[PDB]
DNA sequence: TAAATTTAGATTAATAAT
DNA sequence: ATTATTAATCTAAATTTA
């Protein structure tokens, strides 16, 4: 039977909403150690999440929209073997509505733009010609109290399609890097250093975790590991899970990071340094060159991996991909199985057989 | 030569309408 | 209920700036 997305997309329960569930039946092959956490986009081509679940011990995915955790939607799926009781959110939560997240937008927001939430944060922002086209479309009716509904359709559909916010007289501009940084739960300028360019900043932010959601999911580890954890971070990026564990005050004794982008690794090393992390950070580039024996040796040296967290590329799954949305076997999304390979190695030592 | 700026629809799920 | 519509969507790549 096909996997059907839950409506509402509250997963096993979100804060301030009904429907919390504290118990879950997990397959025996799914039991830890290690605890593992896999994330990807929910809106994939057909049959993708079924294959991911089949390769991850048949764990039914938890489908969560981060719009219950911040101002911007993020319909993601997470497969894990974590306990689902005693979850708690990191404090303080991000601003929930557009009115609170963008305090100056009052001055420019139109009454007919009835948006309360922003759409998903992607790696492609609206173009300046888009802002100028909306400005030119609405200027003729400046002296009129409200433009007729036929242009309202166009402008509202463009604002939703490109996730624009009102900043000037008739200016609907996309989000700025620090804006999506705060919305995605990262501290200010978390991705500003390391010689990363603005374009690379956008691409890395669009591809990242919403820290509050992942932290709500990972909070159950705090009572389990009083003296810190060993982390295997696959497809680390700008370090979503690391920031989440940092906000959860869960000591990260060791982090083996695997991330091919050098500016991403520099951002992770920066975050490690500016937060004065006591533990050790090890960085790897290509997961395809990470050998099974390297994983086994690292485990023997440090004592296994308490948690294996990652999100393989959603490249060939995202609906925004025009040319190469070929599914799980795409050149980049297929790296998912790489994840599964390293996970098995870890399991081979912690539970064995 | 790195950045930034354009230049490009399709696939499903959700919702409304038979 | 079967199905029309409405809607959301962690992008790729070819130019052009600077
Ligand atoms: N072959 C490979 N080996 C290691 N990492 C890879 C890879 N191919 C792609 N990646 C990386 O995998 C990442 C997935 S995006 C996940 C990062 C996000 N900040 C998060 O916290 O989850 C991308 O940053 C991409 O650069």
């Amino acid at each position: 039977e096909p996997i059907r997305l839950p409506n509402p997309m509250i997963g096993f329960g979100v804060p301030n909403e009904p429907g919390l569930i504290t118990h879950r039946s997990l397959p025996e092959l799914a039991r830890g150690p290690p605890f593992f956490y896999y994330e990807n986009v929910a809106l994939t081509p057909k049959g993708v999440w079924e294959t991911i679940s089949r390769h991850l011990f048949e764990i039914p995915p938890e489908f969560v929209d981060s719009k219950y955790f911040c101002v911007a939607a993020r319909k993601r799926g997470y497969i894990h073997n974590l306990p689902i009781n005693n979850r708690f959110q990191i404090q303080p939560p991000p601003k929930y509505t557009i009115h609170d997240a963008f305090p100056l937008s009052k001055r420019w927001w139109p009454e007919w733009d009835k948006r309360t939430k922003l759409n998903c944060i992607l790696t492609c922002t609206g173009s300046a010609q888009l802002t100028n086209r909306i400005r030119v479309a609405l200027e003729p009716y400046n002296e009129e109290p409200e433009p007729p509904k036929h242009v309202q359709r166009y402008v509202i559909d463009q604002c939703k399609k490109w996730n624009l916010v009102w900043v000037g007289k008739n200016k609907a501009a996309p989000l700025e890097p620090d804006e999506m940084e705060s919305i995605l739960g990262f501290p200010k300028n978390h991705t500003r250093g390391g010689g990363m360019s603005r374009t690379e900043r956008f691409k890395s932010l669009g591809n990242s975790f919403q820290v509050d959601t992942v932290a709500y999911h990972l909070s159950v580890l705090k009572p389990i590991f009083p003296h810190g954890i060993n982390v295997l971070s696959l497809f680390t990026g700008i370090g979503g899970g690391e920031v989440a564990l940092h906000r959860l005050q869960i000591k990260m004794k060791l982090v083996v990071s695997v991330e091919i982008s050098k500016v991403n690794r520099n951002i992770l090393k920066d975050f490690w340094e500016q937060t004065n992390q006591t533990g050790e950070l090890i960085e790897f580039s290509d997961i395809q060159h990470l050998t099974n024996d390297t994983i086994e040796g690292l485990m023997e040296k440090y004592g296994g991996f308490d948690l294996v967290i990652g999100g393989s590329p959603c490249n060939n799954l995202a609906g925004g991909n025009r040319v190469s949305r070929v599914g799980l076997e795409g050149d980049q999304s297929s790296l998912f199985f790489e994840y599964c390979r390293i996970l098995e190695v870890v399991r081979a030592r912690m539970r064995g057989s």
